[PDB]
Formats: structure tokens, C-alpha cells, sequence
């Protein structure tokens, strides 16, 4: 069974359905649950991963309040609550072992699958542990 | 709770591996698992879907592939519902089959190859289709 689910959102009016649909997984796993706010703008500047409780302004206090919004939107518990900017394919990859993930959940959005399409070959990333990409409901 | 899963194996020696996740899955949900082959080829020459078992019935395998998904399908160690086989566009042709046998999760697999070419190529079917898809590494 899974031991950890990070779902990725972009925070729109997708995220608290996919959030919701993540939740039930876990529960059914009794899975840790966490959240990535994925920043899809083109812009290097500050680019990376962070830990929004254990903190830049590449975050800013909008995208702050909603990501801890969203967390807060259902009772199970979110472990980790991550922004990431930059190369995708590094930032997700370096999350699911930074915290040992091994459920990535992620919606629908062309923006967000334009940016994961554009990783680079820097490091030749890849994906090692199961994806569950959610249809638009 | 997922009533029908379809898991498109690309035949290769790690299928096994896919249709064992696969099979773990469909006991947790009690669903029917159907098993589908798509020979990757350009779109314009898809000729629709290969029901492989009324083939079989009828002594109409032909292809080493399709003997092949009929050979995989009955080592699986749960009952197969439907043996599929199509040749085009991935999504195209996995979109055809969902629609058709009312299917409401596609498993699919890759090999860990570079990140943005899974990327593009989980795209691809995900805006040909209306329902989950997990998206499994094979490794080794």
C-alpha cells in the first residue's frame, strides 16, 4: 500500500476536488498526504523547491495564504506543504526522495504539463514511483 | 470504487510486473480487468479495435502480437473480461477501447525514460480521455 501521497496543484479550482480525491486514497492507504504548489511561470530568478513552513519571496504572501488554505481545507492531515519553482522535472524528483513519496497525484492543467514537458536534460531526471494523473471533474 | 480497469501492456518482459500491480488493484475494488495491446503506429492507419478473444474463438490469430496478449492474459492470475489489441495512436486508441467497454481506470507503463518524453507522451493520452490514469514505472 502507499505510504505517502504528494499531490500537486496549482491552486485553482481544480486543487481542493483533486485534494478531496487524494484524501480518499489515503485514508484508504492510511497514507501520509502531502501538497506542492507548482509555480509555472518561466522566470529563473529564486527558482527551487521549499518547505513553506520551514521557510522566499519566489512564494509570495498570496500564494502563502492559499497553499495553507488549501491544506486546511480538509481534515486529514498534510505532512508536507512544498512550493516549487524552476525545472519541474528536478524540483518533483527531488521531493518524492527528499520525503520519500511514493504516490505522485496530479490534475489536468495545460500550463502545468507544459511545464513538466520542458525539464531539461541537465540531469537526465525520470519518475520512479507510480503517477495517478486526475481527469477534469 | 473502480468498476472496470484496463491495463495496456506493451508486451515487453516487464508486462508481467504491470498486470500484477494491475490485478492488486482490481481485488481492492472487486473490477473487472480487461488487458490491451497498442502496436504504436501513425494515426491515420487505425482501423478500429481487435476483440483477441472472439479472434480466438473464431481461429483468427494471425500476429505473434496478438498470440502474445493471448498468452499474457491467460497467465494472469485473475479473470481477464476483455483481450484487446489496436494499431495507431496511443491515445487514440486507448480513448476507443475506454469508451467503448465503459472502462473507468486506464493503467499504462513506462520503462523510467527521460522525464519530459514521459511527460509529453502521459499527456497525450490524458486529453484523449475522460478518466484516472496511474501511470506506472517498470524497471529492470
Amino acid at each position: 500500500m502507499y505510504k505517502h501521497i504528494l499531490v500537486a496543484v496549482d491552486l485553482s479550482e481544480e486543487s481542493p476536488i483533486l485534494l478531496k480525491k487524494a484524501v480518499g486514497i489515503a485514508k484508504r492507504h492510511d497514507a501520509k498526504l502531502s501538497i506542492i504548489h507548482v509555480d509555472v511561470n518561466f522566470s529563473d530568478l529564486y527558482t527551487g523547491l521549499i518547505d513553506v513552513n520551514m521557510s522566499q519571496d519566489r512564494i509570495s504572501t498570496e500564494t502563502q495564504k492559499a497553499l495553507l488554505d488549501l491544506a486546511e481545507s480538509v481534515d486529514y492531515p498534510i505532512s508536507e506543504k512544498l512550493s516549487g519553482s524552476g525545472d519541474l522535472g528536478q524540483v518533483l524528483s527531488d521531493a518524492i526522495e527528499q520525503y520519500d513519496v511514493d504516490l505522485l497525484v496530479t490534475g489536468h492543467h495545460q500550463d502545468f504539463w507544459s511545464k513538466l514537458m520542458s525539464s531539461t536534460r541537465q540531469v537526465m531526471n525520470t519518475i520512479k514511483i507510480d503517477m495517478l494523473v486526475v481527469p477534469l471533474r
